[PDB]
């Protein structure tokens, strides 16, 4: 039979949280079968791409080296026995370098 799920599952509920012009946190729901590893790749709309080898065993990753008001496209792909389940691509925009009162009292 054609390539299907075969019981295996993929990550879901992947949404951008705590989005800032300095960093961006991405949370996702890990499957019932912890994958061998995680391959997060975030590229810019018009620039280059950067791959990151995750430790394999988390729900959210803290990205660094972002741009102010720059859209990014992250992807969550887990390594499975001679298989690469379909990852999830999500778009998120960062805020703007604008600080009014950093020292809250």
């Amino acid at each position: 039979g054609s390539s299907g799920s075969s019981g295996l599952e993929a990550p879901r509920d992947l949404e951008a949280k705590e989005v800032t012009p300095r960093t961006a946190l991405l949370t996702w729901t890990e499957p019932p079968v912890r994958p061998a590893g995680y391959l997060l790749s975030f590229h810019t709309p018009g620039g280059q791409t950067q791959e990151i080898l995750l430790p394999g065993g988390i729900t959210s990753h803290q990205l660094l080296g972002l741009f102010p008001s720059t859209s990014y496209n992250a992807r969550l792909q887990a390594m499975w026995g001679q298989s690469l389940l379909p990852p999830v691509s999500t778009s998120f925009t960062t805020g703007g370098l604008r600080i009014s009162g950093p020292s809250s009292g």
